[PDB]
DNA sequence: TGTCCCTTCGCGTCTCT
DNA sequence: AGAGACGCGAAGGGACA
């Protein structure tokens, strides 16, 4: 709409049409994305540099355009990873990926030219990893990070007695500067007066917000141990988990919580140790009394559901869907509450309304099943990916569906099945592996890296070779994926 | 009306034992 | 194995030009 000059938005539509075009092919929802958080310069200026970015010595990806210019100061990044790109990738030896992923945030341009000028006095004068220099500067306020970084280590490491990585864990968010700087000035008086653990309060810190969170336990720390009866322990989960907000929301409506509503500050605390843990707090003031209630649940499953990031989401889907899916689907409250109490329970239950009836209908799945899937982090993914992928695994890779619902019954389900279809050939014919080995290996948390890693051992037979048949390794993997086969290395290096 | 920086929230995946 | 760490990104607000 955005009313100034006229005429001139024949050019602007000129544009859009062309960017459908090829080097690119946007769809509508790229463009939305674009121009809603990029601007309008944003999108005329990819238009005006699209053969630039795609081709020459860039070669970038039309979905590494839209991030990088889909953000405040997008039109500013577009232009500075041009000049910049390939001098990061030659002369300090990043990938593009990594230049892209510093992009791809709120002032890019800032961060791109804070990095190319200080990547080698932190690499070199303060020993930092580039990898650690670009997850500093990954951020919104890089720059800031970045020269803040630089600024501090020397003082945070020897006067306070930091290590290094834990610095690096401060400045890598949001607003690290503001984290710093605040950690060095409060740091002995958490410390000594308020006698917490230096860990504790990097601990704090090392979320987006720090500086608020920081600032907010010196200031309620007492008050809510002595008066609200809560252990220093509680406060800094509070703190480190929803801070600012967290912790004054706790006081303002801990009280509240159980004499009116009869809970115990240790569930409380559950609630508010989380992201939006203000919002949760507030949600299930409300909402409790009528969860109690259409029969509904009991206040242990209400805190259950709660007691997640974005407990909110999950309170108010519920709360919505939980009628239709109870009387309309046939599933009793105890497995809507199993599907709402993960991250992302909103999500599930949406998607489980919509494609409960295509996967058992279409599909030829139980309905318990279903709930499986759905009763864990990022249901809707695996759901989802089951649709997608349950006929093409049967079919061309020859699985049953038992299978494929084991697979998919595990956080990271989405993954686990994406990976069995790249890998289960490459496993099965070339190294010698049987489906129910790959099925089962797959079959847990972590099913992904526990296949990715189990494939790159035997295509290329690492350092620490022969010694373990096959057979074991599977058995490894099935026992604890990654983290055994990599505790195998590390059992030789 | 663009650019930069900071804070809060929500979703998804893996590992710690 | 459920809790908790970790990574990622959307959304909203403030300051300045």
């Amino acid at each position: 709409m955005q009313w100034s000059g006229a005429r001139a938005l024949e050019a602007l539509l000129t544009v859009a049409g062309e960017l459908r075009g090829p080097p690119l092919q946007l769809d509508t929802g790229q463009l939305l994305k674009i121009a809603k958080r990029g601007g309008v310069t944003a999108v005329e200026a990819v238009h005006a540099w699209r053969n630039a970015l795609t081709g020459a010595p860039l070669n970038l990806t039309p979905e590494q355009v839209v991030a990088i210019a889909s953000h405040d100061g997008g039109k500013q990044a577009l232009e500075t990873v041009q000049r910049l790109l390939p001098v990061l990738c030659q002369a300090h030896g990043l990938t593009p990926q990594q230049v892209v992923a510093i992009a791809s945030h709120d002032g890019g341009k800032q961060a791109l030219e804070t990095v190319q000028r200080l990547l080698p006095v932190l690499c070199q004068a303060h020993g930092l990893t580039p990898e650690q220099v670009v997850a500093i500067a990954s951020h919104d306020g890089g720059k800031q990070a970045l020269e803040t970084v630089q600024a501090l280590l020397p003082v945070l490491c020897q006067a306070h007695g930091l290590t290094p990585e834990q610095v690096v864990a401060i400045a890598s968010n949001g607003g690290g500067k503001q984290a710093l700087e605040t950690v060095q000035r409060l740091l002995p008086v958490l410390c000594q007066a308020h006698g917490l653990t230096p860990q504790q309060v990097v601990a704090i810190a090392s979320n987006g917000g720090g500086k608020q969170a920081l600032e907010t336990v010196q200031r309620l720390l007492p008050v809510l141990c002595q008066a609200h009866g809560l252990t220093p322990q509680q406060v800094v989960a509070i703190a480190s988990r929803g801070g600012k907000q967290a912790l004054e929301t706790v006081q303002r409506l801990l009280p509240v919580l159980c004499q009116a509503h009869g809970l115990t500050p240790q569930q409380v605390v559950a609630i508010a140790s989380n992201n939006g843990g203000k919002q949760a707090l507030e949600t299930v003031q409300r909402l409790l009394p009528v969860l109690c209630q259409a029969h509904g649940l009991t206040p242990q499953q209400v805190v259950a559901i709660a007691s997640h990031d974005g407990g909110k989401q999950a309170l108010e889907t519920v709360q919505r869907l939980l009628p239709v899916l109870c009387q309309a689907h046939g599933l009793t409250p105890q497995q809507v509450v199993a599907i709402a109490s993960n991250n992302g329970g909103k999500q599930a239950l949406e998607t489980v309304q919509r494609l409960l009836p295509v996967l058992c209908q279409a599909h030829g799945l139980t309905p318990e099943q279903v709930v499986a899937i759905a009763s864990n982090g990022g249901g809707k993914q695996a759901l989802e990916t089951v649709q997608r992928l349950l006929p093409v695994l049967c079919q061309a890779h020859g699985l049953t569906p038992e299978q494929v619902v084991a697979i998919a019954s595990h956080d990271g389900g989405k993954q686990a099945l994406e990976t069995v279809q790249r890998l289960l050939p490459v496993l099965c014919q070339a190294h010698g592996l049987t489906p129910q080995q790959v099925v089962a290996i797959a079959s847990n948390g972590g099913g992904r890296p526990a296949l990715e890693s189990i494939v790159a051992q035997l295509s290329r037979p690492d350092p620490a070779l022969a010694a373990l048949t096959n057979d074991h390794l599977v058995a490894l993997a099935c026992l604890g994926g990654r983290p055994a086969l990599d505790a195998v290395k590390k059992l030789e290096h």
